[PDB]
């Protein structure tokens, strides 16, 4: 069950929609209780691959999202849309591997530190 008070802050359509999820979804699927979020903020920062680097040249986009927790809750950063860097730490779905992101982020770093380590795994 979803918990009650993550429908606080929630369009009353978005209530409706989401309680049919959890009481009788279509064939095969189960809505993820633990999944649901609110008052998220997002935009997306347009990152051209540096001169001298194997990246030089490319045009990428990375989407950041901020949940209602930021900066407490690390963003969710990833490269978004059709062209997403070949990069070991860059999965296919444009997941980013970086600690900043995960173990390591704390509210005394910045959207501005996060470029910072992108822009450092590209080189
Ligand atoms: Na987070």
């Amino acid at each position: 069950l979803v918990p009650r008070g993550s429908m606080a802050s929630m369009q009353k359509r978005l209530q409706k929609e989401l309680l049919a999820l959890q009481n009788d979804p279509p064939p095969g699927m189960t809505l993820n209780e633990k999944s649901v979020q609110n008052s998220i903020t997002q935009w997306i920062v347009d990152m051209e691959g540096a001169p001298g680097t194997l990246y030089e040249g490319e045009k990428f986009q990375l989407l950041f999202k901020f949940s209602s927790r930021y900066p407490f809750d690390s963003p969710q950063v990833m490269f978004t849309g059709e062209n997403i860097p070949v990069h070991p730490h860059v999965y296919s779905n444009g997941h980013i591997c970086l600690s900043i992101l995960t173990e390591d982020w704390s509210p005394a770093l910045s959207v501005q530190s996060v470029c910072l380590s992108i822009i450092s795994m590209l080189s």
